[PDB]
């Protein structure tokens, strides 16, 4: 294997896991929740604001390991309700509208800290 | 990175995502739901008929990018109920009975368009 | 592609899937549930005991294909309740506290055999 990503620009991986793991030209990013990296608190407001935070956390992790949003190949969005699909996609498009990685969008029963949105991703670069 | 897959033989990726993304010898396919690629409507009938459509969509995407079902290494089945396990496996075996990729089968709270079955996959070819 | 993993030290993959699939230097492990590989029965007791069984099954599969826990890059934990987070992490740390792979921890509606914990993983080795 090769290296782990630790950045203060995304929430600290408190437990037995890392924000991301880089092996060769591939990065595996941990599921990001709407937590502010500096205050450690949950963003409380609209689903667009929560999705913005999640994608900002994801972006910071990619960039901390030498990756970018253009390197992302597969994304998985977890939510507590499909009612958020349209609005989540609206914010999502502002990050991946040009790039367009593969994706699955599913609604689970419950997320960490009782959040409503969580997004993980796999990225690959070079060629 | 390398290339994206767009085919009329699987449902059109409407939003900010692609049906699949091919990077090197790897393909990351988006979660497929029981939608007919030509009419755009949800298959309404038995769970075998819905699983058939999902796997046909998956197969079309693989084949549109130069991949096949034999290249599939990991699959993830999402459902709304585990009651469908036996019957989903029955149809699934007709596509991957010989090949036998790694798999996770989980039941979530809700899926896009309120469907009951969704299947994503990762494929790798060559050697 | 390259090879499949079959070991009596993890529960037998009964249906149309394999315990894991090794392609090149990568392994894709199937979601493991708290089943005893020898008796085929569900571990019934505390969530720590169930997590131990799941991680023991995962470990056996990795080791049967020439991989180890240090090779694991991405893990996905599925549960029926987030109430188990702290205790699952406690047992999880005893397997991946040093290594620290990327991770997502989500709570779904239902799991196979009505279990409360299921863990899948991707591993990569060499360099």
């Amino acid at each position: 294997m090769k290296r782990f990503v630790e950045t203060d620009k995304a929430p600290k991986a408190i437990g037995p896991y890392s924000q991301a793991v880089v092996v060769g030209n591939m990065m595996f990013v941990s599921g990001q929740i709407p937590i502010d990296p500096e205050t450690g608190e949950l963003v409380q407001g609209t689903i667009e604001e929560k999705t913005e935070r999640v994608l900002e956390n994801l972006k910071a992790i990619l960039e901390a390991g030498g990756f970018s949003l253009k390197d992302v190949v597969k994304v998985t969005v977890f939510t507590t309700s499909m009612d958020y699909f349209q609005r989540v996609n609206e914010v999502y498009s502002r990050y991946f509208g040009d790039h367009r990685p593969a994706r699955s969008f599913v609604a689970v029963a419950q997320l960490p800290r009782n959040v409503e949105i969580e997004i993980e991703a796999i990225a690959v670069k070079e060629g």
